[PDB]
């Protein structure tokens, strides 16, 4: 059931065997499981590429459609949570808690100064986050390139703009839903 919901989230951002196949499938309820899923999306992959042939120009567009719809399934399994609120989008979406809570840090690209940011997954050596603010950046950091929330910040290097003061109004818009317990609706 809660399956349709997610689903249908990746069907319609699909649109942009076949979709509408797809589509009636996933509000029949025919996919037992997101593997069953990802399995028609492939086999969708794989006529294309019979049809066309492997290394044509339909090939290689359908390689990537297939590859956008696997992130989203990858994107879901990260954090549920996150994958509703970042689809669904009501006002202040991306302030509102999850279970485990995200580490926030400040983390600073290649080029940009520090911004506040949700750790979404990590190895040694790199985080994976999304940044706080209008854009809702997705991206590695180096783990030297991370500090602990609690830093002064005003002692590193950051640019004060627009963006970046809404950044940091965002979180803390969410450290205090945190602080509440305001979990979405
Ligand atoms: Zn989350």
């Amino acid at each position: 059931q809660e399956m349709g919901t997610y689903l249908r989230f990746i069907v319609s951002r699909m649109k942009e065997v076949d979709v509408p196949t797809i589509q009636e499938k996933v509000n029949e309820g025919k996919y037992r499981s997101y593997e069953e899923f990802k399995a028609d999306a492939q086999l969708l992959l794989h006529n294309t590429v019979i049809f066309y042939g492997a290394d044509s120009e339909q090939a290689d567009i359908a390689r990537m459609l297939y590859k956008d719809t696997c992130h989203e399934l990858d994107e879901l399994q990260l954090c549920k949570n996150c994958f509703y609120l970042s689809n669904a989008r009501p006002d202040n979406w991306f302030c509102y808690p999850c279970i485990p809570n995200h580490e926030l840090v400040w983390a600073k690209m290649k080029g940009f100064g520090f911004w506040p940011a949700k750790v979404m997954q990590k190895e040694d050596n790199q985080v994976d986050v999304r940044f706080f603010g209008h854009h809702h950046q997705r991206a590695w950091i180096p783990s030297e390139n991370i500090q602990d929330i609690t830093v002064n910040i005003h002692r590193l290097h950051v640019k004060r703009s627009m963006g970046w003061k809404k950044a940091c109004d965002e979180l803390e818009l969410h450290q205090r839903f945190l602080r509440e317990g305001r979990f979405w609706k």
